[PDB]
């Protein structure tokens, strides 16, 4: 059943760049069946933890995160790219191949002793989530654990993510 | 009930530019039971109605879209901003800004509700509908959170079953 998502995952060559094998999740997402069970494992991996709200980085992260949250009974965090969030914001920098980017936190979205479960699409390398997650702590939260449905063992993510709990669906 | 909704949208003024007024819906999104509340409540404005997929324009709908698509058992469609999509896509300019859905989101005769979190002045919703008719798919209704009434959102979306929680 996990199989059949991994099955259903779409691999598209050389998007956005070349050297890149791009995980396609859109026929996850349009299976209704598919979309539901990917949502219940998500939650099911999550069973034995404590935490209060769910962030995502956007776009993909939105896409798990906001339903999963829904499922879960918590609230959802947008972390987002510069320029789309309207009040005061955090920002944080992380790497990128050859450069740095950022990723930008309301300042009233998480609490000071808000534990926070931390989703996303894929675990890459894992800038984007290292910036979410140290945007989480300025704010006095803490990072329960991290969830991915898919995880890229070939990139060293959990590496960047050293203390974190870490929990992937389908590791390729 | 949803009068608590609407006192938790959060209004940020000269935002994205000055003179704008922004609706900021982060403070329901945080709230459990607020985010709670207003997928059911999406959904319930949705019974009656005949649909197979859920579509909405990419990242702020997300946040409503894939939630309630989750919440009626149906499938869910992106709708993006070109480059984001990386299969092939159909594209749909409109003044110029541009939308693009995978050419295989949606089969010919499915009945699409496009949701989104406000209706403003409803440029990207129009490309969004005229996007899931290029696929032979059919715009069943149209839903948001909340609708801007002095912006004519629903004049330039004639002909479709546009539905919103909130009025101002
Ligand atoms: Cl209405």
């Amino acid at each position: 059943t996990l199989e059949e998502i991994k099955m259903m995952i779409r691999e598209i060559p050389d998007f956005p760049k070349k050297g890149i094998k791009f995980k396609d999740i859109t026929p996850v997402l349009k299976d209704a069946k598919a979309f539901n069970y990917s949502i219940e494992m998500l939650a099911k991996a999550l069973e034995g933890r404590k935490f209060d709200l769910i962030a995502a980085p956007e776009a993909r992260g939105f896409l798990f995160g906001a339903p999963l949250a829904y499922r879960l009974g918590v609230g959802f965090v947008p972390v987002r790219k510069p320029g789309k969030l309207p009040a005061e914001t955090l920002s944080y920098e992380y790497e990128l191949e050859y450069g740095t980017d950022s990723l930008e936190i309301h300042k009233d979205a998480v609490l000071e002793g808000q534990r926070v479960v931390i989703v996303d699409d894929l675990l890459a390398t894992g800038g984007t989530i290292y910036a979410s997650a140290k945007l989480v702590e300025s704010l006095g939260g803490i990072v329960d654990s991290i969830i991915f449905l898919t995880e890229l063992t070939f990139l060293d993510g959990r590496k960047k993510l050293d203390g974190y709990d870490i929990i992937s669906l389908i590791k390729f």
